[PDB]
């Protein structure tokens, strides 16, 4: 099919430098189709990143709260996310995540030429919708916040990244964005 496939993703990450933040979590969900995968960061989680996560590295072993999750090496991580665009959305994907223009995409971009993975996911999806500037035009004068955790908590009254792709897909589907707004709101990868 050469039909449009949204991909929501959305990562976690060690901390707020978009520059030097490793990442901990990357998740995707498209329909029905979804991707999670956990990674051993090469750099320390920031006491706030594990506050607001959970997580946390006891030696070599990632941790959320009080059980160990198994992680992936960052190549065949990326690459799995890669062949998730290439192979797996039955459809032309676009990416959408909130805050990617500012955070998320700057991360995933960085993490990915470290790898030599950039171009290769670059070919799989061309543009990106950012969620957080999309919805603070939609209720520009309406909501006082725009973070996911409120939006979430407003629009569907309910810091993990695969429950995160998911709540950000049923937003998105409550919002019921136009085409004229959405592309107000995308950006080429």
């Amino acid at each position: 099919s050469e039909e449009e496939t949204l991909v929501f993703f959305d990562l976690e990450t060690t901390g707020l430098d978009t520059s030097r933040c490793d990442i901990v979590q990357l998740s995707a969900i498209s329909g029905a189709q979804v991707f999670s995968v956990y990674l051993l960061p090469r750099c320390c989680i920031t006491e706030g990143a594990s506050q607001v996560t959970g997580l946390w590295v006891d030696g070599s072993t990632l941790m959320l709260r009080e059980r160990p999750v198994q992680t992936v090496p960052h190549q065949q991580a990326l690459t799995g996310f890669i062949r998730f665009l290439q192979n797996q959305t039955f459809g032309r994907p676009i990416l959408v995540g909130h805050n990617s223009r500012r955070f998320d995409w700057p991360i995933l971009r960085r993490v990915l030429e470290e790898f030599g993975l950039l171009q290769e996911f670059r070919s799989c999806a061309s543009e990106c919708v950012d969620t957080l500037s999309l919805s603070r035009e939609m209720f520009r004068n309406a909501l006082q916040k725009f973070s996911q955790p409120f939006l979430v908590q407003h629009f569907l009254q309910q810091h993990d990244a695969s429950e995160d792709v998911r709540t950000l897909q049923e937003l998105y589907r409550v919002w019921r964005p136009s085409l004229e707004l959405r592309d107000n709101h995308t950006f080429r990868l």
